């Protein structure tokens, strides 16, 4: 609960630094992605079941930002930092309305698929990448709501 928070702080700091475009540059590309955990309380999914969901979320985020398209869209030093942070998060997690755990996992999958399809359909424009970066930032910030303190 504690270490996930700390390294997620660092991940969010770097992901905010990765922004290249001024705010409000990409209005015509904005897109509701329907992140499935935006309103998911800790009463809904407990510690035993939140950890797999967080693990899959971290894994899919790492996969997204370690693609070749990502290497072409973002500063390489910041990418190194962000990807390393996500991977450390993954190692920590592996060391150990959506309702159940399986529903959460499947919904997270479809959400990252919507992100992939959006980027393809937008031909990886800088604005599409910025829309995705801000979306992932909000998802990562929301996700900490599934851990107790």
């Amino acid at each position: 609960p504690h270490t996930y928070n700390l390294r997620n702080k660092r991940a969010l700091k770097v992901l905010a630094q990765m922004r290249r475009l001024p705010f409000l540059s990409c209005l015509k590309d904005r897109q509701d992605f329907g992140f499935p955990l935006e309103k998911v309380d800790n009463q809904q999914i407990q510690k035993a079941q939140a950890i797999p969901v967080l693990r899959d979320l971290t894994q899919q985020t790492l996969n997204l930002f370690t693609s070749k398209a990502s290497s072409a869209a973002w500063n390489t030093t910041l990418l190194d930092s962000f990807c390393n942070d996500l991977h450390q998060q993954l190692n920590d997690l592996q060391t150990c309305p959506p309702l159940t755990q399986e529903d959460a996992l499947l919904a997270v999958r479809k959400y990252f698929h919507r992100i992939t399809v959006y980027l393809r359909e937008k031909k990886h424009s800088p604005c599409a990448w910025e829309v995705v970066r801000a979306e992932v930032w909000r998802a990562l910030s929301s996700s900490v709501n599934l851990l107790p303190r």
